[PDB]
């Protein structure tokens, strides 16, 4: 089997993007974050705190002939951002774009942060990182990509997402037509969880290479770019007027600047950023300060190639028994 869906920015900074899942019998279409940094597919749903629930779609498992209570199941996460979300576990038939798992843990959402009940157009994640992260307790579950494998026709999902435009999340197969040149495999480590692959350097603008080994995790889940403030200041340096600061919680820059595109590797491949994926508009409505998209993971403890970096590129995320991931022009 195979699946094929379109993913949409939330808004016009890319600062997310979701993508339809039909959950439950009859369909219950909810717009999902695809995230392969967690590994919890949870939603709001009609055990969402009433006001907690601000314009969201929500599951309601009392109306699926398919949903099962998971007896004793709960769940809690909290992400990197410092929002978080908790509750109980259904199972239920989960679709995406034409592929179907009988018996999905559905977590559904009791609690969210106020960061989530103030984002009206994200219905709750859908996890593509390894299963060893799932909250779920006491007995842990599957992510969606790891209960379709064995039915894909390649034990693979892509993800081509969009500079300021929609793009697609793949499940089983390669589209060919998708990228431009060749793939370019990397080796992966699981033993955090992550997609977590050492990129072999960067380049400012149209500046040398610079061949260094940066170990991060390739994160759907993750707006910008996060680099050893080395390489972040490097960048920054490029841009006249550009500066960290402490108050808006990062590296800003003139709003009239030129952003430098930004390379980073891929064995002894390349991936070209250009400067305006890196452009994240005013750092509020009116400013002429803009917030960039490659910023410091100094104090994240982990590199992040954000969506700032995979948009650039065409992803594969090989779910294979030693799993790698690719990553071409497009």
């Amino acid at each position: 089997s195979t699946g094929s869906a379109t993913t949409t920015p939330i808004d016009s900074l890319d600062d997310a993007y979701i993508t339809p899942v039909q959950i439950g019998t009859p369909a219950q279409t909810l717009n999902l974050d695809f995230d392969t940094g967690s590994s919890d597919l949870w939603v709001f749903s009609s055990e969402t705190t009433a006001s907690e629930v601000d314009g969201q779609t929500i599951y309601t498992p009392s109306k699926s002939t398919t949903a099962k209570l998971l007896s004793g199941a709960t769940w809690s996460i909290s992400y990197g951002d410092g929002s978080s979300s908790s509750g109980d576990v259904y199972t239920d038939t989960v679709s995406v774009g034409g592929l179907t798992v009988t018996g999905q843990a559905v977590e559904s959402a009791k609690k969210v942060s106020s960061s989530f009940t103030e984002d009206s157009t994200i219905d709750g994640l859908l996890g593509l990182a390894f299963s060893t992260l799932n909250t779920v307790s006491p007995t842990q579950q599957k992510t969606f990509f790891d209960n379709a494998k064995a039915s894909l026709d390649s034990p693979v999902f892509t993800a081509d997402l969009g500079y300021h435009a929609p793009g697609t999340y793949n499940f089983g197969f390669i589209d060919t037509t998708a990228y431009t040149g060749s793939i370019t495999y990397t080796a992966v480590s699981t033993k955090q969880g992550f997609w977590e692959w050492t990129s072999t350097g960067y380049a400012v603008g149209s500046g040398t290479f610079k061949s260094t080994s940066i170990d991060g995790i390739a994160d759907t889940g993750t707006t910008l770019l996060y680099l050893p403030a080395t390489v972040v200041s490097a960048y920054w340096a490029q841009v006249s007027g550009a500066k960290s600061s402490s108050s808006v919680g990062g590296y800003v820059f003139p709003c009239s600047a030129t952003l430098p595109s930004f390379t980073f590797g891929v064995g002894s491949a390349r991936i070209v950023i250009p400067g305006d994926y890196i452009d994240f508009g005013p750092i509020s409505t009116g400013s002429s300060s803009c917030f960039g998209g490659i910023q410091s993971s100094a104090g994240i403890g982990i590199n992040i190639f954000g969506d700032v970096a995979l948009k650039a590129a065409f992803v594969v995320f090989n779910g294979a028994t030693t799993p790698t991931l690719g990553f071409a022009s497009k």
